């Protein structure tokens, strides 16, 4: 036994926190071309037989409440959970509408022992979302468990850097992440599938600028893992 | 291709930094038994074919220069690179014998353009250390310059690091013990797996205090790698 059960009657939830529009209060940008890794997602997922719920521009508390209610809910009947946080961010921090949550506060109401439907089920958070503000300039080669157990954070870019959006086909890292699902998730264990996406977000994407600061800028995800198991979206 | 390439003429340098001591004026007292640790991962990793060199008390200069030297080196013949550090800590920081080091800049020493000898092959760094003071009570039942690189840390962040001054850490004691079971079977990330694994379900603290009694670990894979890594072939 060194993987998840996966054959529960569901797979699980998905729920895409997409926020695109910021009050003014917080003179953040929009954030364009994010509907289409909502999209992405949504059917990417529906695919892999999650049940999706998709939430548009949430304030800080619509995302606490909303994680507050899913993490109450029973999911004995379920094999994982997957949470998708789509906006802007620094180090530990994703925004809300209106302004900062600490990821912390989002992902501890799923620690297995506030979640216990979830214990000892592949907890899985997918965070694009800047952790800084440092730009990747590249370089040339063309029993009893831990509470803080059955985590992955899948985060977009190292601590420290930002992360990269095309307006057209959504982020570098949402778009590759579904794109090998989609191709792998029959196939592959989880990590391997995540380390795809490293490499493709890695070698494939460079940044675009008419400013030589914002020009030619890399970049690679980080996954993190406290997974005691390999994870298989197949049986 | 998806696999690292392990068959340059040598796997590569493995350095391990061990801190069983601390000047007076830290206030840290010394890590009982952490040498068990050292050469566990010593000869594991020599079995694993790394040139294997190990640091003792070092201060927080001495593993800065130690590194810096390190890293520029000629790797071009090496196929990794491991360091190993084991000692007290703190979110983000490790402790030379006398005083803190930030591990951004141990590691910024290996970032992909600064040496060049290294780009495109794995950069592996094991950290057993406290990563902040909280215990877990458990429950019931071209390319980036950040690319390539591996942090294999004991602990979750925030988080207290367990040691067993006899048998070795929780999780060195784990890796050891998973790497010599399968390196030559699963991708790393499936031997850190199974450490997980090892170090969340056979370990529990004991205490006659309540306060540090029954608490539990979790280590913390953190992976930019781009390729799967096996030790062999």
């Amino acid at each position: 036994d060194n993987s998840y059960k996966m054959d529960y009657p569901e797979m699980g939830l998905c729920i895409i926190i997409n926020n695109k529009n910021f009050h003014k209060s917080t003179g953040m940008t929009s954030r364009s071309g994010t509907d289409v890794d909502a999209a992405n997602l949504r059917e990417t997922f529906r695919n892999l037989k999650y049940e999706v719920r998709n939430k548009n521009d949430l304030t800080r508390e619509e995302i606490v409440e909303l994680m507050r209610d899913v993490s109450k809910e029973d999911h004995s009947k379920r094999s994982s959970f997957v949470c998708v946080l789509l906006s802007h961010g620094e180090e530990g921090i994703i925004f809300g509408t209106n302004g900062p949550v600490d990821l912390k506060k989002i992902t501890n109401f799923f620690r297995g022992d506030r979640c216990r439907s979830l214990t000892g089920k592949p907890k899985l958070f997918i965070i694009q979302a800047c952790r800084g503000t440092e730009l990747d300039c590249g370089i040339e080669t063309d029993h009893k468990i831990p509470v803080d157990a059955d985590f992955l954070y899948a985060y977009s870019t190292a601590p420290g850097y930002y992360s990269w959006r095309n307006s057209k086909d959504g982020s570098w890292f949402i778009q590759s992440l579904c794109a090998m699902l989609k191709q792998y998730a029959d196939k592959l264990e989880f990590m391997h599938i995540l380390t795809r996406v490293n490499r493709k977000v890695a070698t494939e994407f460079e940044s675009f600028s008419f400013d030589a600061t914002f020009h030619a800028k890399k970049q690679i995800p980080c996954i993190v893992s406290m997974l005691t198991k390999e994870l298989y979206f197949y049986h």
